[PDB]
C-alpha cells in the first residue's frame, strides 16, 4: 500500500507514534517519506547483505528475520515480511523498540540527513488529526 501523507499521519497517530520518545508526528511522517515514499512494500538490499523492509525501512541485521542475513538478530520477534503489510502495526511496534534503543531516530539515517532539524511539522500540516 502507498499511503497518502495525511492518511499515514492519522495511522501513525492511531498507533501511538505521536510524540513517542519525544518525537512529534511530523518526524515520523518525514522519516517514512524519505525511507519508503510511504510505500509499505518497499525493500532495499544493503551491501552487508541485510535488507530494509517497510514504510520505515527496518533492517534485518538486528530487528527482523528474513532467513538470509547471517549472524543477524530478530529483536522485534517478527518475520521481515510482516513489515510490508498494508497494516502498519508491526512496523510501528518495531519502530518503538528501535527509537528506544539509545540513539533515538538517528537510527534512521534518512531521518538524520533529511528530517532532523527541519520544519517537520509541515508533514502533518493541513491534515485532519
Ligand atoms: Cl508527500
Ligand atoms: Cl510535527
Ligand atoms: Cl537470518
Ligand atoms: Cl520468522
Ligand atoms: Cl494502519
Ligand atoms: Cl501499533
Ligand atoms: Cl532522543
Ligand atoms: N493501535
Ligand atoms: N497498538
Ligand atoms: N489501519
Ligand atoms: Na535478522
Ligand atoms: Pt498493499
Ligand atoms: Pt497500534
Ligand atoms: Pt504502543
Ligand atoms: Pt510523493
Ligand atoms: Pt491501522
Amino acid at each position: 500500500k502507498v499511503f497518502g501523507r495525511c492518511e499515514l499521519a492519522a495511522a501513525m497517530k492511531r498507533h501511538g507514534l505521536d510524540n513517542y520518545r519525544g518525537y512529534s508526528l511530523g518526524n515520523w511522517v518525514c522519516a517514512a517519506k524519505f525511507e519508503s515514499n510511504f510505500n509499505t512494500q518497499a525493500t532495499n538490499r544493503n551491501t552487508d547483505g541485510s535488507t530494509d523492509y517497510g514504510i520505515l525501512q527496518i533492517n534485518s541485521r538486528w530487528w527482523c528475520n528474513d532467513g538470509r542475513t547471517p549472524g543477524s538478530r530478530n529483536l522485534c520477534n517478527i518475520p521481515c515480511s510482516a513489515l510490508l503489510s498494508s497494516d502498519i502495526t508491526a512496523s510501528v511496534n518495531c519502530a518503538k523498540k528501535i527509537v528506544s534503543d539509545g540513539n533515538g531516530m538517528n537510527a534512521w539515517v534518512a531521518w538524520r540527513n533529511r528530517c532532523k532539524g527541519t520544519d517537520v511539522q509541515a508533514w502533518i500540516r493541513g491534515c485532519r488529526l
